[PDB]
């Protein structure tokens, strides 16, 4: 018996699939349960639920067909209808679902969503069984991306009218995907095992899958080190003993650590100061010395992962758009106090939120500042909840961010700058740059609007409301025998495909 022992952590939050929107519930549920398409081994959505799809000629209409033998682990097929009743009830008002703004890409989605439109104008519709028409409000070449993710998966109709807490327990949950919930111990455990049902079980090569909750790391390394654990984190103590062998896997994963600035709170009004701080950040140095998890360096917003018409990656192909420059950064910050009639800097403040790397990278940040401009912060800390509110009420002047992106395009990094945005949080308002986004929205040609993308991204760090610092990746340690693995830039665990032998 071939069995995967992985572990979750902790307790997922749901798996009822639009709620839970979080990696605790996302990475189990996307091997119990499954969408239109899945990501497959190279990232690309591939034929899951749907057999196949057609767009209509304005790039506007999807018709997917359904598979003619996909079922559910109670036998019942897996049916157009259960993807209509699914996507309108991620979207109801009553619900509160986290995950609803992604289904607002569905024309009339956003209207049914906030109480205004008719749950009858959501244009997803069950043309029959077989037979699915979704209609987006604009064109998205990525939409079979989105359509991978959880807050799309099907919810079998009938089994949640009989059973409207289905998903609450193994006993009755009933999912279609590779394999099948069989226990589920509430904050112990959760096993799964090959599902019968499955279109495609002739594929799926483990027979179980084992998860784990267990939030100390320094048990997670013992049960790795016992064999108990087949993939375990890298303990930070032992990171400069370990992260060089053959077991350790590391892949990209979409997303940025960088600090905002408030653009309308003194000294950061004025750009040649930002430029200054942005310059005289060394992130070679933050990697290198404080995180020491062969994190990429950031000199840029849009991080590793996302894959151009031509085949690159963005963030490759783009380039670095900020260099580390010690005496340029200081000449910056000289010509901006000049222009401000400062002889001292206001003070100043860099706040983060309450967790061991943080207070690291928050004092080697204040450490460079005062090595290479001469410049004084304070740091401050408060838990996480207060500080993600304050932060978005705009309170700080200077504060710790992190952003990941909602799905599988640039897109979702760059629209995050358009002034008043709620994911800007900068005070940051460019007209030019609210320009660029609005027409790569509107781009028929995708080279061209990954041009666009391009140039708005130079503008956002040539004036500097934000400083990058690292780029996230996943680090595990893994057993040799265990093989085929597949952790997406944007998107959760596949398992499907994975062997120990």
């Amino acid at each position: 018996e071939k069995v995967l022992y992985v572990n979750n952590e902790n307790e997922p939050t749901s798996f009822d699939p639009p709620i839970g929107f979080n990696n605790v519930s996302w990475q189990p549920l996307n091997n119990i349960m499954e969408g239109l398409t899945r990501l497959g081994k190279d990232h690309e959505p591939e034929p899951a639920m749907a057999e196949k799809w057609s767009v209509s000629k304005d790039n506007k209409t999807y018709t997917f067909t359904i598979r003619e033998n996909a079922k559910w682990t109670n036998g019942d097929p897996v049916t157009a209808g259960d993807f209509e009743y699914a996507w309108k009830r991620m979207l109801d008002p009553k619900k509160g679902a986290s995950s609803a703004f992604l289904g607002y890409f569905i024309e009339g989605g956003e209207a049914y969503n906030s109480g205004k439109g008719k749950k009858d104008d959501v244009k997803v519709t069950a043309k029959d069984d077989r037979t699915l028409e979704v209609t987006l409000e604009a064109p998205q070449k990525y939409f079979l991306s989105v359509v991978s993710n959880p807050a799309y998966f099907p919810v079998n109709e009938k089994v949640d009218k009989d059973n409207p807490k289905w998903f609450a327990e193994s006993d009755t949950f009933v999912g279609n995907g590779p394999f099948k919930l069989t226990e589920w111990k509430h904050d112990d455990s959760i096993t799964m095992e090959k599902s019968d049902t499955y279109w495609d079980k002739d594929t799926v090569k483990l027979d179980k899958v084992k998860w784990a909750m267990v939030s100390d790391r320094n048990t997670d390394y013992q049960m790795f080190q016992s064999g108990e654990l087949d993939t375990a984190y890298v303990p930070a103590e032992l990171s400069d003993q370990l992260l060089d062998q053959d077991n350790v896997n590391i892949v990209d994963q979409a997303g940025l650590y960088f600090y905002r600035f408030n653009v309308n709170m003194e000294p950061f009004q004025n750009e040649n100061i930002r430029k200054a701080f942005a310059m005289a950040v060394d992130q070679e140095e933050i990697v290198k010395y404080v995180t020491k998890n062969n994190e990429k360096p950031a000199h840029a917003f849009v991080s590793p992962g996302f894959t151009q018409p031509d085949g690159k990656d963005f963030r490759e192909a783009g380039g670095d758009l900020i260099k580390p420059n010690e005496s340029k950064a200081k000449q910056l910050l000289e010509k901006g106090m000049k222009e401000e009639n400062y002889n001292k800097l206001p003070a100043i403040t860099l706040t983060y939120s309450t967790k061991p790397e943080h207070k690291k990278i928050a004092e080697a940040i204040q450490q460079k500042l005062k090595n290479s401009l001469g410049v004084d912060v304070k740091l401050a800390n408060m838990e996480w909840n207060v500080f993600l509110e304050d932060q978005k009420a705009l309170k700080f002047q200077f504060s710790q961010s992190s952003f990941l992106p909602d799905y599988a395009d640039p897109i979702s990094f760059l629209e995050a700058f358009q002034t008043g945005n709620s994911m800007n949080r900068t005070g940051w308002a460019n007209k030019e740059y609210d320009q660029l986004i609005k027409q790569a929205k509107n781009e028929a040609d995708e080279k061209t609007r990954f041009s666009l993308m391009h140039q708005a991204e130079e503008l956002l760090i040539n004036e500097a409301p934000i400083i990058p610092v690292y780029f996230y990746n996943q680090v595990h340690l893994q057993n040799e025998q265990v093989k085929g693995i597949v952790r997406h830039p944007v998107g959760y665990i596949d398992l499907k495909w994975a062997d120990k032998n």
